[PDB]
């Protein structure tokens, strides 16, 4: 139901120089716009990116993209599947820059690949303004996995871009799903890869965070708990307490005491980082991503689903609201101690 549009500025490109783009389903009766950033890891040097080009080429090129995609989960237009924003204008922005949405570098003499993720977002926004986004009341920049980190890295830049273009009435907000990671010690012997990636991509981080950590330390701003406090736009954080990608980088794959303590400490640490995040949804589950799967409605924390929490967040942005909470973090300490966790 979402139709592909390749960027009219064909100098804003995927890794291989093909045009980036976006999939759009308009809803003319709505002033809500949802721009979703796809995830899919990243690549950080020539050899690593060459491998990704061989077997993950859709994440590096628009040459083989389909002309349409179906909106699912928070991108669904069916109220039963999407109680939150079923009537919104839906935009899916494919991830084809392999840079966690941070890059601002073109392919050239010196560069085999272009890493333009930050510019792709800006150009999508610019071209959407002429397609109805100029009339928006809310622009929700959402994303999952690398796209969720992408939200944290880009939401304030979108807000600044719209102000500078003359649209101060559009409220820019972020929804970061499964992009809130810890730079913790591994269970058995990632920050090096991002550090290298940033130099390779000419990657950019939000200004206030950059100014805190200073030259050479911008990698810190890829970690939600460090970049989030520096952001001005409202951001809702969705994060499984035992995210499978976090456990993978931690090299966690009958559980003895050392691993039990490691897993319990990870959940405690992640819960701690969310204590001062007033709009958050963090179930005690071992899983990965939430917002674009069709059954995203099923999980609940303290009896409240994510679509409900997001609706309560909308109301809060019109004192806490009676019966309509926005801060929902499990306190139970082990995967699937929440009975509503996904099973299979
Ligand atoms: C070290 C770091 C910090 C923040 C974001 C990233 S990028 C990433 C990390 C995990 C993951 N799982 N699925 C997916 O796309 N990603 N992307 C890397």
């Amino acid at each position: 139901d979402l139709r592909l549009h390749l960027l009219l500025n064909t100098s804003v490109t995927c890794n291989d120089g093909s045009p980036a783009g976006y999939y759009l389903k308009e809803s003319r009766g709505s002033r809500r716009w949802l721009l979703f950033l796809e995830g899919g890891w990243y690549c950080f040097n020539r050899e690593n990116c060459d491998s990704r080009y061989d077997t993950m080429r859709r994440l590096m090129s628009s040459r083989d993209w389909p002309r349409t995609r179906t909106g699912t989960g928070i991108l669904s237009s069916q109220p039963e599947e999407n109680p939150y924003w079923w009537n919104a204008n839906m935009v899916f922005i494919p991830y084809c820059s392999s840079d966690v949405w941070s890059g601002a570098s073109s392919k050239s003499e010196k560069n085999e690949y272009a890493f333009m993720g930050a510019l792709i977002i800006q150009e999508v926004v610019r071209e959407l303004l002429g397609r109805g986004l100029s009339g928006a009341k809310v622009l929700l920049l959402a994303g999952s996995s690398a796209g969720g980190t992408g939200v944290l890295l880009n939401v304030d830049r979108v807000a600044e871009q719209l102000e500078k273009l003359g649209y101060p009435a559009i409220q820019v907000r972020g929804l970061a799903d499964s992009g809130w990671f810890l730079d913790n010690k591994q269970y058995r012997h990632p920050t090096e890869a991002i550090r290298r990636g940033i130099r390779y991509w000419n990657g950019v981080v939000p200004e206030r965070c950059r100014r805190q950590f200073q030259e050479g330390e911008e990698w810190n701003c890829f970690f939600g708990y460090k970049v989030y406090p520096t952001l001005r736009s409202p951001v809702f954080v969705v994060q499984w307490l035992f995210d499978e990608a976090q456990l993978t980088v931690d090299n966690v794959h009958p559980v003895q005491e050392g691993l039990r303590l490691y897993i319990q400490n990870l959940g405690r640490e992640l819960r701690h980082t969310l204590k001062d995040v007033p709009a958050s949804f963090a179930p005690a589950c071992l899983s990965h991503e939430i917002i674009i799967r069709s059954h995203w409605t099923d999980v609940q924390v303290k009896g409240t689903s994510l679509p409900r929490a997001l609706h309560c967040w909308d109301r809060s942005l019109h004192t806490p609201l009676k019966g309509c909470p926005v801060h929902l973090v499990d306190s139970c300490p082990w995967p699937h101690c929440n009975p509503s966790c996904p099973t299979g």
